[PDB]
């Protein structure tokens, strides 16, 4: 069964993926959006600086998140690919998983 488990994980990671981007793209819109609001009621000096450095924050946020579950998913095919008795897993979630 390796291919057909292999496959789907790959469709996994691909969802994991497709959602990132998705997420990322619409926190950039809306970082832009917001700029292009506080531009356009009057406009401040570094409020604007501040609010781009709070909307990349975000997006790294995000991206860090999805690379967090990115990391779990190859954890887990590499331990199941690897598995083999005797062999210990201290991570209830890895083994539940």
């Amino acid at each position: 069964e390796l291919s057909t488990l292999e496959a789907e994980m790959a469709v996994e990671r691909k969802a994991v993926e497709d959602q990132r981007d998705g997420e990322l793209e619409a926190r950039a819109q809306k970082l832009e959006a917001d700029l292009a609001e506080l531009e356009a009621e009057g406009a401040k000096a570094d409020a604007r600086r501040k609010v781009r450095d709070g909307g990349e924050r975000e997006m790294r946020q995000i991206r860090d998140r999805a690379q967090r579950e990115l990391d779990r998913l190859e954890d887990i095919w590499s331990t199941f690919t690897k598995l083999a008795p005797k062999q210990l897993i201290v991570d209830e979630n890895l083994y539940r998983e």
